[PDB]
């Protein structure tokens, strides 16, 4: 039958790509809700006009003032839309802290949650896991989607290791000395129209990989010492699972987020024609190499944060946001991003307690931000 | 509740590796029958002593006499061993189309057929299929083991293509002129697998891969035009499945037949520690290139034979067996192997008829062997 889909973050990269998959597959999906921030209000309004969906939410009141016929506006607008809309699937493609409450609300409705919002898991952690039922959360990102597919190759008891691939970023194979003089531009901080500067930087710093390692633990219930990372420059193999017999199962496709998006939406059913497959008519190679964890310790730090548990991963992420921004403003050098994360985490043991509420997570993030600010400024 | 396993061809490459898996896993497996040709009595006698199994078949009458007290001897020994031994699994690791009757007898008992002896299924065609219940034939071949694992990545209707990898053999990259000079000693080399001299030859000539394409169609019911072959010199990726959404699922491990053996014996349950896993703590690459079908047409000829159906696959194999014997004896050049197969196949119009009995298959092979000898005489 047709799945009713709520798209949260309809004006961003994931959201718009999802809407294309849905437009291409009217047999499999129908949009029944759209939520956006308001920065791209004009796009949301064009989306209302194109899709015919009037069930929309805008967070920013100022932006909402420009329209006068938005059913959900102001803070918690997305959350209210989720609470009040009958749906089969909620795609949470919201950015940052504010994806958390809608994740919780969507889980309570009993819909499947196609999750892109990293903060829901990296920050929300045990709040989100205690609220979600088995199979309810389906990951949107390429590595997690790949692991979900590869896990089909055996029972849960047969898994030995999860292996995330990592592009390695622009500084793949760079020495510590090389990294000393990395500039914001080199770190891929261009005013690229769709993605924010943080995504390319997190990729370059290997912090994104650490975040993905944390999310892997929470999604698939695999201990951190069994979650590995290999550097794979082509990004054709999106991740792999190694089983107890020594067999490894791997997922491969030319880069294209429409594949994992389509699969998250239709899970467990694949969407015909979603993306192009690997073509073996011209010679190619898939290369693998280890990550030098002395030069790139962000993944080791993520495992430490993850193992400590509670709000420690919220701390890891919030420290990064602050240090990364400080790097982009020229307040610190590149190697000092992960240096500050380590300094903040080392000081953060009070946050190992499990959060009872969203406010607990926010307090952990507040603490981590100001602690990172002190480290940056020298105060 | 150990599985009771009869091991046909115990003294060969697959047989010995299989006994090693069983020896390491006495909780899961027990040997209850051994069959061999009689050429390696030292090995067989050691196997009798180490397993404690006296329920033994020896094909060669004189060799069986030399041992004394062999319960089954003569060319029907292996077949009669299968018929009269209660077992849960029959591992058929005989070589050549002579494994046909043991294969048919094994299926008739209701036991799982762990099939290394691809030739018996290639020769038997729909006759073997009609004797099998669904999933009764479980492949030991590394490619088909990989395919079975990767097919867990979706439903049947989601399968777009099956992709077999091929090492490309010792003469990968060689021109037709280069092949003219190939010696039996050069064809006895293999870059990635340690095997008997016949399977090694078949690998060098690509006839092995042709046999495996036919085996794929017969095992999995996928049409020949959706079975691709890609050359992968590392033999780390063992085969892949491409799904309708563009996703490809691949199986990978360092070349070690103990992996597919262990899984075939214990299907669906994996066998802990059966083989070493891919090691991502050191650099490596997985390379792919197209097969050069002009220089190596054996796979195309297999597709032709397979599409024709009936007893045509038996003809393909039998012609190879005769031609291969003549190459190893120094009577014909290396290119003549596949030239003879082409000559025989294209004279075989009458053998497209579906086999009703074993005798139909035997008739087809008898003709093919004579026709192959005619081709050899003409050179
Ligand atoms: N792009 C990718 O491939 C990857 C995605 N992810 C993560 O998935 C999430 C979504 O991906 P992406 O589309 O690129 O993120 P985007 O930044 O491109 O889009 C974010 C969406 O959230 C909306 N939004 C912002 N603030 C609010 C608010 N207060 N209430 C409701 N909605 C709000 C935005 O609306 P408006 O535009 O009007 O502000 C926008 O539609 C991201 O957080 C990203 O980190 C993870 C790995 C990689
Ligand atoms: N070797 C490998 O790695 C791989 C093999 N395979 C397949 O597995 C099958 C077995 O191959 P492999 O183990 O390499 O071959 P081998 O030649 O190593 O072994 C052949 C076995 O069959 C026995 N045998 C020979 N003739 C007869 C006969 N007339 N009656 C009864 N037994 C006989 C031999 O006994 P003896 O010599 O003692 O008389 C020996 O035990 C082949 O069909 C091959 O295609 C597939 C994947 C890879
Ligand atoms: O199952 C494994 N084999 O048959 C050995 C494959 C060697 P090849 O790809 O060169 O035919
Ligand atoms: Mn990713
Ligand atoms: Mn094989």
């Amino acid at each position: 039958g047709r799945l009713r889909v709520v798209v949260l973050g309809s004006t961003g990269s994931i959201g718009t790509q999802a809407l294309q998959v849905i437009a291409d597959n009217p047999d499999r999906f129908e949009v029944v809700g759209l939520a956006a921030g308001g920065a791209h209000l004009d796009t949301l309004l064009r989306q209302r006009a194109q899709t015919g969906v009037t069930n929309i939410a805008v967070a920013d009141e100022h932006a909402a003032q420009r329209v006068g016929d938005i059913p959900y506006h102001g803070s918690d607008a997305a959350t209210r839309l989720v609470e009040q809309t009958e749906a089969d699937v909620v795609l949470n493609a919201l950015v940052g802290a504010l994806g958390l409450r809608p994740t919780l609300a969507a889980l309570k409705t009993g819909a499947r949650l196609a999750l892109a919002n990293k903060e829901s898991l990296v920050a929300g952690g045990s709040l989100v896991l205690r609220a979600a039922r088995p199979g309810q959360i389906v990951p949107v990102d390429s590595e997690h989607s790949a692991l979900a597919q590869c896990l089909r190759g055996g029972t849960p008891d047969e898994v030995a290791k999860l292996v995330l691939t990592a592009s390695g970023g622009p500084f793949r194979g760079w020495s510590a000395a090389d990294l000393e003089h990395v500039t914001p531009e080199q770190a891929g901080a261009h005013p690229t129209w769709s993605m924010g500067p943080m995504n390319t930087l997190n990729s370059a710093s290997l912090v994104n990989k650490g975040l993905e390692v944390i999310e892997t633990h929470l999604l698939f219930g695999i201990p951190y010492d069994r979650i590995d990372v290999v550097v794979h420059p082509q990004s054709i193999i999106h991740s792999m699972v190694t089983f107890i017999d020594g067999s490894t199962i791997a997922q491969a496709s030319p880069p294209d987020m429409k594949l994992p998006i389509s699969l998250a939406l239709g899970w467990p059913r694949r969407v015909s024609g979603a993306a192009a497959a690997c073509d073996f008519h011209t010679a190619s190679s898939w290369e693998f190499e280890p990550l030098d964890t002395d030069v790139f310790p962000a993944v080791e730090l993520a495992r430490q944060a993850g193992v400590a548990g509670g709000c420690m991963t919220a701390v890891y992420n919030a420290a990064n946001e602050e240090a990364a921004a400080a790097f982009l403003a020229g307040r610190i050098g590149f190697p000092a991003i992960v240096g500050i994360i380590a300094d903040v985490l080392h000081a953060a043991d009070q946050w190992a307690v499990e959060p009872a509420t969203v406010d607990d997570v926010l307090d952990a993030q507040r603490w981590a931000r100001e602690r990172a600010q002190r480290a940056v400024s020298g105060m």
